[PDB]
This record gives structure tokens, C-alpha cells and sequence, in this order.
């Protein structure tokens, strides 16, 4: 057979993961407890794929952002990511209508082209996230309905994608003076293994996990920008409050170790990376949440050249595993990474990039080497 992108997407794993629910080693999410924001593990069977439809979304609003909001929201179902800034141009686009046999508009190829958007020619310095032209696509394919809801300050351009792409509406274009872009979806909850509709317990899990993802990019967007959940704001603005959400539980009242690792030359330094980390004989083993590009990376070089600079130290004051008591945060952009997939679960670098260019302040190693030392001396 010769498959096209739609039926592909429905049926193949490789695009945004598994399209059932599966066992999702380190998952995590976000509970309130008066007052307090704590992570806490998903011990529960998830559908990568679904949670995948909310990664895409939210990662075009981070790699947009002057955007002043990203406002993310989910009740009954329905999934929403707005944010400001200029539209997606209302605009013919002449490829795609004269193949097509009528008009078809910018907003429209964004949306339902695989392989199209404005990174396809992609900078090795750029640091937007988004790189294959794949990712609002795949939302569009895992949505029952959709709307896409954009504005230029001139006119508002609104499109219902529903069944899954099969039924592409005409778009609807009226005067405006507003100026962002919206998508909203309800995803295809049964077919992905789900309850029709949510169980008490898959809402409060998919809620809790899109609270933390919501938190994370408050600590990666620039200062002007505000992330809401549900229209409330998201305030875990630094890498510390992050280290605090994620630790609250087993460690409270931990000293948090703060550093910015910096970059001697362009394009690296124009992107300071931010860590915070926290130590103690409660953890049981490594622990990082990068968010790198905006992207939640569980795997690459950049912690590996953390951890390395940490038990150099380790070894060194041990004399006179050196990171299994360790939980730290970095959040960055970094110029020139390679993701292995659609998915962006691990980035890929020469790691000489962090050893010719990069220095971990050595008054953060030293303070962490010395609680690391004092718990491996104290067993
Ligand atoms: N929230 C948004 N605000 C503004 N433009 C957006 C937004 N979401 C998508 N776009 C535009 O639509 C294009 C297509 O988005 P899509 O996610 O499919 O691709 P991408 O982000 O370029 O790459 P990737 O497949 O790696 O995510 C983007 O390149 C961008 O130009």
C-alpha cells in the first residue's frame, strides 16, 4: 500500500507516539494542596499521543513568543491555546490554490499541510522548538472538531477542521481589530483509549499533567509574557519556583542551588541557561526537567555535561554515583540542537559544544559538592 499523511498520522506510532494508553515512565503532574503547587507522579496508563496534541499546541505559542499571554484552558474535554501577537497572515497562499481548484489561505496550509510552516528553511541559530511543519497537523488529525481562530488587526479569519481532517470547512473572514491566534479541538478521546466522556480520574490526571506543562513554560517565556491555565495565572516564573513545585513533597524547606550557565561566544551567548537544583539523601536517583526551546527534553547532552562538571568536584572533595541525590532544573535555549523525532524527546549536539563554550559557575559546583560529600560521608 501507499499511504497519505492523514491515514499515516491515525495509524503509526512514529509521529507523536503511541495512540493507546501505555505505561509512561516519569510522568508527572501538578496538584494544588491549600496554598501549595506540588508534582506529583501519574502512577496510571496515558495515550503519548493525546498529551502530544497539548505539547504541539503549547510549544507554537512558546516558540511565537510582543506576545504578552498564552492562555491555555481545558474543561469538558475541550483543549484551547491562545496567544497574542501577530496573526498567522490572512492571506491567499498561490501553491497551494492553484494545485487545490479553489482559494486556500495561509491559516488553512499552517493547519491542514503536513510538512508546511515558516521553519521548514530553519536557522541552525534559531531557538524556536518548532522545526518540521508536522505538529499542528497531527493536532488537527487527533481532533473530533477543531477551530482555528486567528487574527491581523484588520481582519479575523475563522476555520472549522473537524473529523479528524477529513472535512476542512471554508474559513469565515470579518472585519477585526483583535489580533492573535486560537485553536481549539475537542481530541478523539475513545479512539485513543479513553472514556467518552473523561472519567473523573482522566480528567483530573490530563488536567493535572497540562497544569504542569503550563507551569514549565512560565519559567521558560521571556519577562512580558504570562501563562494562564484555565484563566488563572501560572507563577512558577524561575527555574526555583520549579525546583520548589517539584520537590514540596519529599524535600520541604530545601536549600535551592541556583546557577547561570553562560556562554563565552555568539550565537551561544545569547542564551544564558538557568538552573536550580536541589539535594538530598531522599532522592533515590537522578532526577533533571530541562525545558530546552520550550520543549520538555527528558534526554541529552546538556544534563550530561552538567552532571559530569558535578562529579569532577565530587570525586575531587570525596578524596580529601556523585548525582543520585540530586534533583535539578535547566531551562534555556540552546543554538544548533537536532531533535531524534516528531516527539522531541531527546536532543541531539556535540558535546565538545558545552566544553568549548559554556561555564558552570564554580561557587554553585562547590556549594552542591559540599551536601553532596556531607550525605556520602554521613553513610
Ligand atoms: N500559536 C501560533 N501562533 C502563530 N503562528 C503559529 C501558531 N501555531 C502555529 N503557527 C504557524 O503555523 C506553522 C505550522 O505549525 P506546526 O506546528 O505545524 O509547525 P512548526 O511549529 O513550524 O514545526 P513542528 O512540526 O516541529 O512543530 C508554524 O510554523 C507557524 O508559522
Amino acid at each position: 500500500e501507499i499511504s497519505d499523511f492523514k491515514e499515516h498520522a491515525k495509524k503509526k506510532s512514529m509521529w507523536a507516539g503511541a495512540l493507546n494508553k501505555v505505561t509512561i515512565s516519569g510522568l508527572m503532574g501538578v496538584f494544588t494542596e491549600d496554598e501549595d503547587l506540588m508534582a506529583l507522579p501519574i502512577h496510571r496508563d496515558h495515550c503519548p499521543a493525546l498529551l502530544k496534541i497539548f505539547d504541539e499546541l503549547i510549544v507554537n505559542a512558546t516558540d511565537h513568543e510582543k506576545v504578552t499571554y498564552i492562555k491555555i484552558s481545558f474543561d469538558k474535554g475541550v483543549f484551547s491555546c491562545e496567544n497574542d501577537g501577530p496573526g498567522i497572515p490572512i492571506v491567499k497562499h498561490e501553491q497551494a490554490s492553484l494545485i487545490a481548484k479553489r482559494d486556500v489561505y495561509v491559516p488553512e496550509v499552517a493547519s491542514c499541510y503536513f510538512l508546511a510552516g515558516t521553519n521548514i528553511n530553519k536557522a541552525k541559530d534559531c531557538i524556536k522548538g518548532g522545526t518540521n511543519g508536522v505538529g499542528l497537523k497531527l493536532a488537527m488529525v487527533h481532533s473530533q472538531w477543531a477551530i482555528l481562530t486567528t487574527a491581523d488587526g484588520s481582519q479575523k479569519y475563522v476555520q472549522h477542521i473537524n473529523q479528524r481532517l477529513d472535512n476542512i470547512e471554508p474559513p469565515t473572514i470579518t472585519p477585526s481589530r483583535e489580533m492573535f491566534t486560537r485553536i481549539e479541538l475537542m481530541p478523539v478521546y475513545q479512539e485513543l483509549g479513553y472514556a467518552q466522556p473523561l472519567s473523573e480520574t482522566e480528567q483530573a490526571d490530563l488536567s493535572a499533567w497540562i497544569y504542569l506543562r503550563a507551569c514549565q513554560c512560565a519559567a521558560y517565556v521571556g519577562k512580558g509574557t504570562t501563562i494562564y491555565y484555565n484563566d488563572k495565572p501560572c507563577s512558577t516564573s524561575s527555574v526555583m519556583a520549579l525546583a520548589k513545585m517539584y520537590t514540596l513533597v519529599t524535600a520541604p524547606n530545601s536549600t535551592i542551588y541556583t546557577a547561570t550557565i553562560k556562554a563565552d561566544a555568539k550565537p551561544y551567548s545569547l542564551h544564558p541557561l538557568q538552573v536550580a537544583a536541589v539535594v538530598s539523601p531522599k532522592f533515590k536517583k537522578f532526577e533533571h526537567v530541562s525545558i530546552i526551546n520550550g520543549v520538555n527534553c527528558v534526554k541529552g547532552e546538556h544534563v550530561t555535561f552538567l552532571k559530569k562538571a558535578i562529579n569532577e568536584m565530587v570525586v575531587k572533595k570525596f578524596q580529601q554515583d556523585s548525582c543520585s541525590n540530586i534533583f535539578v532544573v535547566i531551562v534555556g535555549s540552546i543554538p544548533g540542537i537536532e531533535w531524534t523525532g516528531q516527539r522531541k524527546d531527546e536532543l541531539s549536539i556535540a558535546e565538545n559544544v558545552f566544553k568549548t563554550h559554556y561555564s558552570i559557575p564554580s561557587s554553585f559546583l562547590t556549594s552542591m559538592t559540599r551536601s553532596i560529600v556531607d550525605i556520602l560521608l554521613q553513610s
